[PDB]
């Protein structure tokens, strides 16, 4: 049980329930929704508020009194307060609406005043007359003032205080200078945050919800004899015949209204079979202003729930300004035949803009696929409709492939479905692919490539398609370097011998290619030679060669008659969690942009490097390969589709240089193996706009790292510390919760001395960094020099910022 | 001669005038404009238009058909363009009102047909379908193309197309497809820019530019038997007498109404003696939605210039729909009535909001203090109100001053009261003015302070206050180093005796001090001793010390007896156009802070010292004193009042290091001193938001520098080259022309080889920067070491960013 709710007698939206079942549309354009679903949307920064108030004893929070809402964070918060009230201010008409709290100077700390509804002069004796302080009513409180503030402890019992509302009413009752006498009984600590002034405003009519929502009208049942308008507020699932009105009133279910006449601002009652069958309701003189249930004609009455009829009461009710109220399951039915055909339509919006229903949240997934019988093969349909949004395209194939794991059948299918139309997303698309004759090299030269390596401070997985879908993201990371060599480095050759042969080093034995066989394109054995598989995805076709015209190929491109031999280098192993796959293969492009021709850009070096990491079929980590290649900063992923990627622009380091000192930083802990990753990039891409508070945590995400750039864009050092423990908080504690507790152990010792960290990229693995005060940190290394040691070392390892990171060709 | 006009017969707005005769007020509070106040807010960016089309048979130019205006900035050019048309996406609903040329893909080179008025299907039959593109009327033209299309010449004569507007009945008319067979013979070169999408409606009604304005009524002449409403629109200088009225009515000048019954949207026609005397129209039952000149009753008709009457006319008038032109000095005496009380009001308003005129453009300063009877003495006693904005208090303290000034009298005594006036409002105000004995040093030690020296890339004097005026600026400078020592550097010592030595060097003899006498502030003999006065202003008071007590001041505050003995040391003369004074005057500050005592940070110990640069005099050339001190940026400043003074945050340089290499910059020639700046900081102070287009040109500066941190902050080197050329652009030409030509001399050559450059921060002498390509920048060090060289020499003196910048007190 939870917030009941007040009495209320303005509203027309008020059907003889709670508060949960006058549903109302998205912003982003579905109509599954209401104060239930948007009391979710505020409930969750309101279960996000909890934070070291009590044991079981804490609370489950009574609900507001719904000034509207959802405007901007609340915390709200400092964790000994009773109370934190919310300040407000705007144009002093909503003074004139509702009430004002106001006080001394400082105002947001302890009240000491108020003027509910000011007026002129009286208003500017608020002194100071800018001091103003709205509240909108979720207050926490401590674990003793429940039995004095609200629910006062007398001798007979603890009886409320007589105010119904106990917060409005308690706020204008207490919030005088009897505050000043009275909180100082249940510890008087009280602070207060106002707010910004996005979507605040009332309830009092049905136009205030529309002009809040800005339009209507969305099941849409059109029968017959009926009227075309739009402003008029029709909720789903409402069957609407033979009933001639003017806008401003607002119907739900269990309501089949046929033959009445009928004007603005309609309450219309449910729990009931009403028809003109049995209620005998079709001679209706219908009056203006006023609320069915019973009123067939007359002036101004007040009938509440189903008074019973046939024909005989069409009299007295011209007798105006009276009261009866007209009360002393089929409700639960409305709701039940209004979620009915819910998918049905759906559906509909999913043939209506095809996307209108899919790819604006999709956020019902597995209850859409399952309830009741949503037939996805519709969505394969329209997933297949010529050609879209490849992301509403492939979002309506993955509903099927969401449909069909999800329900039983083909998740394997449904994932190869999945898969194929994600690589088909991401299959758009690129100049060329071309069919250019490299031949630079020339001959007795070596190319050699190199590059540094990122991490990423914040702006986590704001990368990796699915972004936000598109679009962007912004990662801001950096991008620097092991101690010497950068590492990543790549040896690249001409030779005699007409087979092209990757050489790795750590692993590599050899490989001998010249097949192609397709080409290359190998997540087949996945010796990492598959990278240089995709590295001569050049295009990496042309006029006019062929299989053993790589001897074309070649041998008139290099021409130099190699069968060219190209040598990496990686340091790490790619349980880095650094992204160094990705770095690696684009270094490789950059050596082949050098090396035989073709003559690009990093940017369009690191395009068709994503290209190709299509193909490559890792989920694009793709903050990285900007990052690791370029020096510190990313920043700005921004359009995301399909995919478009721009993102740049720069940054200080300086503060990473000119070092700090303080210190003058972070630096590495493996003794942890990685698990590697085989569940995280499911995660990110399961889903899309499908699912969840993902995308919402996501969101800001982005917000954190415009957060971040700002940040270290003035020098903050400190609170660059503090917004990298975020980010940490922002993925351990969210997605993706896997970071094995080994790493807490190594977390747990030390936390302390002084400040935090992160896991940078992947997690689950790999190793940190940690930010400290200064030589403190040096300590540190002695804690870890201390303990925690496995045979994975436990090192300084330092990250050394130094790049600009790219190739030789000396020479 | 210029833009006539066409028929135009919609408009109430149309009294038998050209189009510059019906007065509207501006968005920043003033009633003083029209178009024609607004076609000078247009004419400066279309006199701004011309460049390289012809000599004297070039043009000057016609004006537009006013979709109305005031959008973001032109160019909308190339100097090889006969015709540059305008873009605009919008919605559709402008479409429905007016004009949209669409052509192939990409539309914006040359025209291939269009739409005039698009609706369904047709519009999406444009294609490409969102290629739009809506013209507002402005062109330019080649020195042949006259001839042909406006004007066509014909054997007759050079008639013109019979479209009486030529400019939009010839894009209807030429924007087809026969552009593709006619534009070809003269110059066919065409491009086009599109537009932003500010506030482009029209002119159809009074409502439009009612809601363009977004409110009405400024003179205002209450009068009685008058009905109070808000929405209709009158402007200044009509007397309002005995009409009853609804709005969207609006009255001018030579209208002196008395008993009469009229609805909404009037014209009411001028160029008369019209009273309710000799016209003679009393009992005048006036329909509605009609247009005065002569309509006593009736309904629906059409009278144009004063017809005239007794009584007899109110008869055949409901003859609706008949058209009676009722034509075949004292317009202008309406304007020279109209202007006669302008001043009058608007002192009032000086009297009402108090600066609602004075501080809101004080546009016309010389023509407000003399023409025609303005006191400005009322501007001195509402200067001192009580207490105001000193923005606006200070600013009618000049108004008064520039009247005094301006009319004849006693411009000194005018300048000493704008004098005192400034000082008062930049005594406003800081903590403390402190009393703290500072201890620190001990005794053995010397401190020893230094300090880099900024330049300013961009975002002149968008510092300096009168800022906007107030708020802000933004400068981003950067701060850097000539090539050893920082130089600017201080030394300061204690003693044995009790005489508070001031040591200099490049002059010093000695300043012997202990008087104090005031203290110190001396504007007194301008001995660079001056600046350490300024520096003993620490607060420079306390309790409970004396004159002969600085005794006790040095001993029992150092105690260690000195009479303490500073010794600075800058090395290039105040004749840098680089603030080396007030950064040194800073960085001295800087060394007090550590010297003694009394414990503050960088920004407030800038801040103190812009405090103190107050009653140093000079103008607060102020970007410099965080500039130089701290390190490559300055960045934001933002509030400015009063003065209110962050601006902080930063930016990679990083282009001037890790360096570029193409060059791997810019550096130094004096071959000029100094005049040095008595003019400068006049132009400057003269004045704040009084005049003139100097506020705009500051706020493009301002732009210009956010454009600037943008630029490198993303690293186009060449086009911060560009930016840089542009202020000096923006200075050179700009305010301030003062930049000697010998100074052009040395620009002259080069100019060439590669880019850009500028002067830093004062102008007219010291030296300037210029970056190049790169080693072509070596031979232009070959070049100034080629020739013009003075004895002011002629160097490479680099600049060599390197920077912290502060002092040691070693050891």
């Amino acid at each position: 049980l939870l917030h009941a709710g007040g009495q209320s007698r303005r509203l027309p939206g008020y059907a003889p329930s709670g508060k949960i079942l006058t549903p109302v549309p998205v912003f982003r354009w579905e109509r599954g929704q209401h104060l239930g679903q948007n009391l979710l949307s505020l409930q969750l920064p309101l279960y996000e508020k909890i934070m070291s108030l009590a044991p079981d004893k804490l609370h489950t929070l009574i609900a507001s009194g719904d000034v509207y809402i959802r405007s901007e964070k609340p915390l709200q918060s400092i964790p000994e307060a009773d109370v934190v009230c919310y300040g407000l201010w705007v144009d002093p008409s909503l003074a004139t609406h509702h009430g004002v709290f106001a006080s001394d100077r400082k105002h947001p700390e302890q009240l000491d005043f108020m003027l509910q509804k000011p007026s002129l002069a009286e208003l500017e004796s608020l002194s100071k007359t800018h001091l103003f302080l709205m509240d909108i009513g979720i207050w926490l409180l401590s674990d003793r003032a429940v039995e004095i503030l609200m629910k006062r402890s007398h001798k007979e019992s603890s009886e409320e205080l007589k105010y119904y509302d106990l917060y409005s009413d308690f706020g204008l009752a207490l919030g005088t200078h009897p505050r000043i006498e009275d909180e100082e009984v249940n510890t008087l600590s009280v602070a207060i945050l106002p707010l910004p002034g996005g979507e605040f405003y009332h309830y009092g009519t049905s136009k205030e919800l529309i002009s809040s929502t800005l339009s209507v009208q969305n099941k849409v049942y059109d029968q017959r004899r009926i009227m075309h308008r739009k402003v008029k507020p029709n909720p789903a699932m409402f069957v609407q015949n033979a009933v001639v009105r003017i806008p401003l009133c607002a119907e739900n279910a269990d309501l089949w209204i046929e033959n009445s006449h009928i004007g603005p601002k309609w309450k219309i009652a449910s729990r009931h079979i009403i028809t003109g069958v049995p209620e005998n309701d079709w001679s209706l003189a219908v009056p203006a202003g006023v609320c069915v249930d019973v009123v067939p004609m007359g002036d101004k009455g007040f009938v509440a729930r189903p008074y019973g009829l046939d024909d005989v009461f069409k009299g007295d009710l011209r007798d105006s300004k009276t009261t009866l109220t007209g009360i002393p399951s089929a409700g639960a039915n409305l709701k039940r035949l209004y979620a009915q055909r819910e998918e049905f339509r759906k559906g509909n919006w999913k043939a209506l803009a095809v996307n209108h229903e899919k790819s604006v949240f999709y956020q019902l997934d597995l209850a859409d696929a399952a309830e009741d019988f949503v037939r996805l093969g519709l969505d394969m349909p329209e997933l297949l409709p010529e050609d879209a949004l490849q992301m509403s395209r492939i979002h309506n194939r993955m509903l099927r492939a969401r449909i069909l794991k999800l329900d039983g059948k083909d998740y394997r299918p449904e994932e190869q479905a999945a898969f194929d139309l994600l690589r088909d997303g991401l299959l758009d698309g690129i100049s060329n692919r071309k069919s250019t004759p490299k031949l630079d090299v020339y001959s007795d030269q070596i190319v050699w490539g190199r590059s540094p390596v990122r991490i990423d401070m914040a702006g986590g997985w704001t990368d990796t398609p699915p972004y936000s879908l598109y679009s962007g993201g912004n990662v801001v990371n950096l991008a620097i370097e092991l101690n010497g060599q950068p590492p990543l480095q790549v040896y690249v050759k001409p030779c005699k011998d007409f087979h092209i042969v990757l050489r790795s080093i750590d692993m590599g034995a050899m490989e001998i290619v010249s097949t192609f066989d397709e080409l290359q394109d190998y997540k087949k054995i996945g010796s990492p030679f598959s990278i240089p598989k995709a590295a001569l995805s050049l295009a990496g076709f042309a006029p006019a060669f062929s299989a053993v015209s790589y001897a074309s190929l070649e041998e008139q491109l290099k021409d130099f008659g190699a069968g060219i031999e190209v040598t990496l280098l990686a340091a790490i192993p790619a349980g880095s969690g650094l992204g160094t796959s990705s770095i690696l293969a684009s270094t490789v492009l950059g050596a082949i942009n050098d090396f035989c021709g073709l003559a690009w850009d990093k940017n369009e070096i690191c395009q068709r490097t994503l290209v190709l990491e299509q193909l490559l079929t890792t989920g694009g980590g793709w903050q990285d390969q900007y990052g690791g290649v370029l020096q510190g900063v990313k920043l700005l992923q921004t359009e995301a589709g399909f995919a478009q990627s721009p993102l740049v622009r720069w940054l200080p380091d300086h503060l990473f240089t000119h070092p700090e000192y303080k210190d003058c930083h972070l630096l590495y802990y493996t003794g942890i193996t990685r698990t590697a990753k085989g569940i995280l990039a499911e995660i990110v891409s399961s889903m899309f706009l499908n699912s969840s508070l993902h995308l919402n945590l996501l969101s800001e995400m982005k917000a954190h790292a415009l957060d971040m750039n700002e940040a270290i864009q003035r020098g903050s050092f400190v609170e660059f510390g503090r917004l990298v423990g975020k980010t940490w908080e922002q993925n351990k504690a969210l997605d993706s919760g896997t970071n094995p507790p080994a790493v807490e152990a190594i977390i747990d010792l030390i936390k302390d001395y002084t400040l935090g960290y992160k896991l940078p990229g992947a997690g689950g693995g790999g190793y940190l960094y940690m930010v400290a005060k200064d030589p403190q940190a040096a300590v540190r290394i002695r804690k870890i020099l201390t303990e925690n040691a496995p045979n994975p070392r436990a090192r300084f390892v330092e990250m050394t910022l130094s790049d600009k990171g790219f190739q030789v060709s000396r020479s």
